[PDB]
């Protein structure tokens, strides 16, 4: 599916569209993830589950109580996750804020029925 | 975004140990996908559809009315995605059978539910 | 003292005699004890804990909501101090399966203890 | 304004009246500060928080629940904190075990607020 | 520690974003606040209160009086002390006018409350 996922009109095609803040002039590359991988592997988590939705949500809802007290390079791999799970849902973002809005109106929907 | 796909436990270490027929001491090899790529490129397909198990399955009810008319390479062609599916959503499949039986189950709970 | 820790029948004599796995050929060894007492500076976690039984029980509690995200490297830690934990409490175990079962079998009878 | 800090009754100056330990001659200095904040920063903790009593309340509870099985050095660490709180508030603390009484107290006088 | 005040997205950072006056193009400089120090130095009063939002809330109160009959200079310095008590509170300030009025809105607030 990796043969497909690189081709003009796959996930990875989309992924080096997207903006970093939404005035900005940088975009995402494929490395990025490459480097996510990395940090799992650092932090003992397993790296495929980046290659999943449900794996993609339950790595952001470990990571979201610790990203303040954490740096700004513990929030880029959050977002860079944060875009990952908005390309599985197969939607289109701008830019990393946009990508954010699309994780909270997720988490709006889904607060109403975790209880 | 792909990280697991290629390891051991993965979806070609799968690929590598499902058997062609139950008995049978031959497994599929990598090149069937690029061959399927082939049919699926002739039909002039949507690549994205070997990225999703949702796609394989719009492949799978296209070929399913054509099966009984088909050659073993057509019949094929329907294993080889009937496998992927089953692959993607990551069925511990010893071989062919047990795949098209998955298969058969996604369609009797389809039915099930068409009334 | 230091000395008991050697002798035959002692937990080091029937530490090597175990299978890591239960099909293989592949028995435990000291240096897999060695690995895991430098690899607690990383979780940041005191190697004393190691001597004692219900120290070991604490490291498995700490690895316990990690378990289904970690890494094989992660299982095979907690896999290890799992027959730890047997060797400790003296239980014959044949291979690391069997301890995992008896650690189970612990927490679920502390369960009904537990509100 | 952390220019005027510097001066005698600011921050620079509790800070180094204080003992490292309840006995023994030696008195905390600026580098063990150094020293946290590289450990900080390998946990990757954000440096921002390190001015701000809320930002070190924060911290505090970050290495809490590991407490329990942590290393010397991470118990040390939390010591080094829970000293510069107690700096940062003002409180005329003469070593460690008085900033640590005055923060058992403080939340048991807390917890008789918030629960 | 205090490397957080000069840190990016510290106090001293914020403290560059800041324009003069709405039609000025210069921004507020470190060495106001070293000027602040000198003209409480030649007064006779002690500069520790630079190091805190209370001690700077504090000095616009003392200060107050001082407004209506003072220079040119003494204005540029109150309206600099209300720009490190906006800074110590993390606020993007566009200018002096800003400032100003957020000094007052807390003020009304305050004044109906601390009789
Ligand atoms: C999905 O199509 C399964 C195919 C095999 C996995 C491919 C792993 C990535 C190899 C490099 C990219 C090749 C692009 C043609
Ligand atoms: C997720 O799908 C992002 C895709 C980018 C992966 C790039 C991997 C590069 C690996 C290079 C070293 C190993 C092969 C020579
Ligand atoms: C430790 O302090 C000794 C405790 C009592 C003896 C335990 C058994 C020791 C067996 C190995 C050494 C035998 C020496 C004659
Ligand atoms: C308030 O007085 C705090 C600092 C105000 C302006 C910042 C300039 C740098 C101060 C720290 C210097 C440290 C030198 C080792
Ligand atoms: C936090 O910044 C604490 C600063 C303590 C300064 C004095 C001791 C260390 C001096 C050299 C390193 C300075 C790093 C900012």
């Amino acid at each position: 599916g990796a043969r497909a996922s690189v081709l003009s009109g796959g996930e990875l095609d989309k992924w080096e569209k997207i903006r970093l803040r939404p005035g900005g002039k940088k975009q995402y590359k494929l490395k990025h993830i490459v480097w996510a991988s990395r940090e799992l592997e650092r932090f003992a988590v397993n790296p495929g589950l980046l290659e999943t939705s449900e794996g993609c949500r339950q790595i952001l809802g470990q990571l979201q109580p610790s990203l303040q007290t954490g740096s700004e390079e513990l929030r880029s791999l959050y977002n860079t996750i944060a875009v990952l799970y908005c390309v599985h849902q197969r939607i289109d973002v701008k830019d990393t804020k946009e990508a954010l809005d699309k994780i909270e109106e997720e988490q709006n929907k889904s607060k109403k029925k975790a209880q």
